[PDB]
């Protein structure tokens, strides 16, 4: 050991992005410490169980496909084959094969931090019960997520 890639948090085949321009293609998001955003067939989303190992990749449904559009907006595609669109109530759901307003997203980056902001001018997070909904504009400490990419590197 004593060599590899110091500076960027890389795990297995996923590396943390630096800016929006880097956030492209298949990517994975992490809300909790180890837990990832899971998807449901019924049309809901809950926090999936965390990983026991240190170096491991997320599940097929846990992963999401990012797509650049405009105005620093990217489209997320659930592993099931749908687009992550926020409901009227404010619950992160995925039941549409199109890129609508609710499907549109707007990532942020301040002092290194970052948070997935919905089209309703509000961030998103999950609860202990497993209810993923959009929170107020206020960005809490837990609200901070870790965006990871698994695209072609330059090494």
């Amino acid at each position: 050991g004593s060599s590899g890639s110091s500076g960027l948090d890389i795990v297995g085949i996923w590396w943390t992005v630096s800016n929006f321009g880097e956030i492209s293609g298949t990517i994975a998001i992490e809300m909790d410490k180890g837990a990832y955003i899971h998807a449901l067939d019924n049309g809901l989303f809950t926090l999936g169980a965390p990983h026991r190992e240190v170096d491991e990749g997320p599940s097929p449904p846990e992963q999401f496909t990012a797509v650049k559009l405009s105005d620093s907006r990217i489209a997320l595609k659930s592993g099931y084959g749908k687009y992550l669109g926020i409901n009227s109530d404010g619950l992160v759901v995925g039941r549409s094969d199109a890129i609508g307003p609710r499907e549109q997203w707007e990532p942020v980056f301040q002092d290194g931090k970052m948070a997935l902001l919905a089209s309703n001018s509000c961030f998103i997070r999950c609860n202990e019960a497993g209810d993923i909904e959009a929170k107020n504009k206020t960005a809490g400490e837990e609200e901070m997520i870790k965006i990871r990419s698994c695209a072609e590197r330059e090494t």
